[PDB]
């Protein structure tokens, strides 16, 4: 009576239905669900995350230690869902935003929503409330360890030592959430890895976001022998709407975003576009260059080169046909 792959698949099935799709699934299945998603700036971690980009709808968590990229991203998304006419909502508890930057990586700052909360209460709430209005594509909070209780940052005490901090972001998310996904608002938390857990509330958000990103750096680009920007990686450890485990690396130079001809370089040769001999770059028996760098510029000025790749590139993957 036992046929596994006929008794699997209706399990799976089950599950899926008692759970949601993504419950359960193939490490290498191809997801044909197409999702509303939010290009995340880098192709590399766009095709990584197996859907085009951050789901919309969904609590998104991006980790990693400090300098490592987390943010550039989230303004990246930030730009690109701005470009498609949506609107943004940015939840400052650290500061830090340098809305200069922001617009070089495609950012429409004056029509950015900003806010800069008294509590961690707040800053939840504030986001909750602009979340039901539906009127958001994503909203990104700045620190989720900066959400400290409102018992913590105003003079109380040595006594009520709890884990207050932890569940005062477990309660936020657990009603959060619902209305994000009515209102398909992409909720991104960056977390600064530097309380026991990723950053003291990032506990729950392990189990209450749908993809959770471990960005890190990795290499220094330096062309010749300076400096030039360097090279991020990123993990999709969590990922609920497609295979997780995916990885991907892109550049950021110094004062820009995430270089697109880099990108291009590296995807083009992993897909044997572009044919990289040791030290020398080329596309269809042109020269590139030898190193990288050069290979970036060479690019970077040959904006029909580099269009067509682009171009080839997205076709061997897919970027919109359903």
């Amino acid at each position: 009576a036992p046929d596994r792959e006929k008794a699997l698949e209706l399990a799976m099935a089950q599950i899926d239905k008692n759970f949601g799709k993504g419950s359960v699934m193939r490490l290498g299945e191809e997801v044909r669900q197409p999702i509303s998603v939010i290009p995340t700036g880098s192709i590399s971690l766009d095709v990584a995350l197996g859907i085009g980009g951050l789901p919309r709808g969904r609590v998104i968590e991006i980790y990693g230690p400090e300098s490592s990229g987390k943010t550039t991203v989230a303004l990246h998304a930030v730009a690109n869902a701005q470009a498609a006419g949506g609107i943004a909502a940015f939840i400052d508890a650290e500061h830090a935003l340098d809305p200069e930057y922001a617009k070089k990586l495609g950012v429409d700052t004056d029509s950015l929503l900003v806010s800069q909360p008294d509590t961690g209460e707040q800053a939840l709430e504030i986001a909750d409330m602009l979340v039901r209005s539906g009127a958001l594509d994503i909203i990104v909070i700045d620190s989720v360890a900066a959400l400290v209780p409102r018992a913590e940052i105003e003079g109380e005490m040595g006594d009520s030592h709890v884990g207050l901090q932890a569940r005062l972001m477990s309660q936020a998310l657990r009603k959060m959430t619902g209305a994000l996904n009515n209102s398909g608002t992409t909720a991104i938390f960056i977390n600064n890895l530097r309380s026991p857990e990723t950053t003291t509330g990032g506990k729950a958000l392990k189990f209450y976001a749908s993809v959770r990103l471990d960005v890190r750096r990795i290499e220094t680009l330096k062309d010749g022998t300076d400096a030039v920007g360097n090279r991020t990686r990123v993990k999709v450890v969590k990922n609920k709407v497609s295979p997780p485990f995916k990885q991907a690396e892109f550049d950021i130079l110094y004062g820009q975003g995430i270089s697109r001809e880099g990108s291009l370089i590296d995807m083009g040769v992993e897909h044997g576009f572009i044919r990289k001999s040791g030290s020398w770059f080329t596309y269809e028996g042109e020269q590139l260059g030898q190193g990288k760098e050069n290979a970036r510029k060479f690019l970077l000025e040959n904006t029909d080169v580099a269009n067509e790749i682009e171009k080839k590139i997205k076709e061997k993957l897919g970027i919109g046909a359903v």
